[PDB]
């Protein structure tokens, strides 16, 4: 009559990621992008895409999209022309495809048999169909038929904190479970030639790569058996004042469209402090602690572009080293939309197991984890860090 | 440092439904179809078509497409012509209005403020955008712009018992939290013309209706101020065995088109027993009650169609009235996709009220409510009713 509930908060227990083995130099990318897409007469739109090439803070990305496979599909390098099935017919095996990938490295990782996955949440803003992502990657890793699965589709750059507020109930709330998470995100779906009026497209293509990433996320790590490396402790989801329209996604027959009709990065840090401030307040309530200062908090923040960033580091003060993690991810695979803070997230307990800090965040016990994206959407996730040896 | 959690069971403390006000009378709709498709010269396809909506057991739909809206875009009166944008710029728009019907009923009832609102749960397989429906849906009812939000899209017939699976572990681990659970569909996504090949898309058009269902889902209920009208107790999801591509459907530049591959009423009979005695063996185990024997629980069964029902009854060998409720909603406004249980436990409850049963699962204590979708993916969610006066 009953589903017995878990007692400890949800905690990360793996994380595996994948990317396409194709890297593409944004030192080379004007070059390709112009080249591939019959367009470099277009020397004045050429140029400005330098310059934000050039301020992208992305060295490099891996895309799925080849030199070869735009070659063979020339509705994709042109621009703005029918183009939707073709590019899900690409994503929606390709996508699931790439999951399973990261989702492999994190169940070796793990280390218990895959059938122990009791419930499964795929995260894509890459494709749309029935049956979906979430079962083809169940279909290609073999869990068993029963597992509970929920597929977020067309969620973006927010989607990574929406997977760990809703894992958080799964796993906190069913005694056992064990659940896969899963964001994988490939750029077919958006790929369009250049346009002097597409300059909303244009930033697009000087930031977005693919990957995908994996978690196993669970209640009551079993003792000496599984290892936690961070626990989901508040979650909170807020729309942004006076940010209606900033960013915009629409599916259309030319394929998925990309719209700023805001400054979001303006929006973003300005309103920001107020929402961590008052998250804070409420993890850590005056009745007892103080909150932690933001310099002595670790932060996985999604790298939306280095505007973002900056402003926020700005407005809130942040020492200069606090953003490293988030700025390494996007330096190496640019913005992967709800993947990258799941990349963030390894790369800063890699980090602090290579050097040897007191925890998996950098040596700090509290954390933020933040994701933005449409609405203007901003999820919270206030994080503690597990310690090390 | 915490969130604290419910107690009680997540229960139904309220739903709202709403349909489109145009009604189509099966009797009329071979007619109706066939004249504004330009293909009554089709006398073969149009007759085989007439006998499907004979032995339908749907009586009327509501329809939010017209003659005179078909009649302004020729291309959904057409088949299988470009027409992704025009049902898109409608559904987008469509889907969380009809919702917001349903959504504004349910909270009406409920009685407390559209702001102790803290969760929603916006479902539907008609369109996708970025904002999304929920998006969309919280900007009409004007809810706190610190809802948590989940849209889930492309779910199919199941997506019903989806909601409820998600809504069980929002409300029972967040104290306090109330969430608004909608489920909107409307057909202008997949409205094809006939064809002679397309017989799926056929029975497609015999028994999709339109409409949205909303509910208020929350633990512990406020003695004498809300009202609970079901429990979540249990539930489970599974893939039934040899049902690949049973049920596809694919977003196209077409629009969305509908596939079935295998006898999906057989399949889902076949397997339905074993699932309901593993879910009761689990509610119910000895180790005690018995479980009750399908005729003493209420059943909430997604009416795929007549074949999916009649075959369920007969190889479960429930009475003839157990399925009343649900044959009586598909009657009135044919499959509505993940809104239909909804719809039928609202009836349900509404009669037992009217009719002065003895709790709101027509007399019984316990109940199930079924769907089934793309996977061949079935979602079982055991419920308790609440006894009445
Ligand atoms: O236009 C899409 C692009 C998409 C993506 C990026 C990389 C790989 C696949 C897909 O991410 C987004 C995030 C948003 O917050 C808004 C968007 O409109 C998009
Ligand atoms: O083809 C769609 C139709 C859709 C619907 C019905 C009514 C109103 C809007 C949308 O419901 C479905 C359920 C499925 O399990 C599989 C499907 O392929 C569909």
């Amino acid at each position: 009559r009953k589903m017995e509930r878990a007692e400890g908060p949800a905690s990360v227990l793996a994380i595996g990621t994948a990317v396409p083995p194709n890297v593409v130099y944004q030192k080379d990318y004007p070059d390709f992008y112009f080249g591939v897409t019959n367009s470099n007469h277009k020397t004045e739109l050429k140029d400005k895409f330098q310059r934000m090439c050039d301020k992208s803070c992305v060295s490099k990305r891996h895309l799925y999209l080849t030199e070869e496979i735009l070659k063979a599909n020339p509705s994709l390098c042109a621009y703005w022309e029918p183009s939707l099935d073709l590019r899900q017919d690409i994503v929606v095996v390709e996508v699931p495809k790439l999951g399973k990938q990261a989702a492999s490295a994190a169940i070796k990782e793990w280390g218990q048999p895959k059938s122990k996955i009791t419930h499964l949440i795929f995260c894509t803003t890459s494709g749309v169909d029935m049956p979906g992502a979430d079962w083809a990657l169940a279909k290609l890793l073999g869990l068993r038929s029963s597992v509970k699965r929920l597929v977020l589709y067309m969620q973006g750059c927010y989607g990574g904190g929406t997977v760990l507020r809703i894992a958080k109930d799964l796993a906190e709330n069913n005694k056992g479970a064990r659940v896969l998470v899963v964001c994988s995100e490939i750029t077919a779906i958006t790929f369009r030639g250049p346009s002097d009026t597409h300059l909303d497209s244009l930033v697009g293509q000087a930031l977005f790569g693919d990957g995908a990433s994996a978690l196993i996320v669970g209640s009551d790590p079993v003792p000496a058996v599984e290892r936690a490396w961070f626990e989901l402790h508040w979650t909170g989801s807020d729309i942004l004042p006076n940010s209606d329209g900033a960013i915009d996604g629409h599916l259309k027959e030319v394929g998925l469209t990309f719209h700023l009709m805001k400054d979001v990065p303006a929006i973003i840090s300005k309103n920001i402090g107020g929402i961590l401030k008052d998250a804070l307040a409420k993890v850590f309530p005056a009745a007892a602690p103080p909150p932690p200062t933001y310099n002595d908090l670790f932060w996985i923040t999604h790298p939306g572009g280095p505007a973002i960033l900056d402003q926020v580091e700005d407005r809130l003060g942040l020492r200069k080293d606090k953003l490293a993690s988030t700025r390494a991810v996007l330096d190496q695979f640019g913005n992967m939309s709800s993947a990258t803070v799941l990349f963030i997230m390894d790369e800063m307990r890699k980090r602090s197991v290579e050097q040897q800090l007191g925890t998996t965040g950098e040596g700090h016990e509290w954390g933020l984890l933040l994701g933005f994206g449409p609405g203007l959407t901003c999820e919270t996730v206030v994080l503690r860090s597990v310690p090390l040896v």
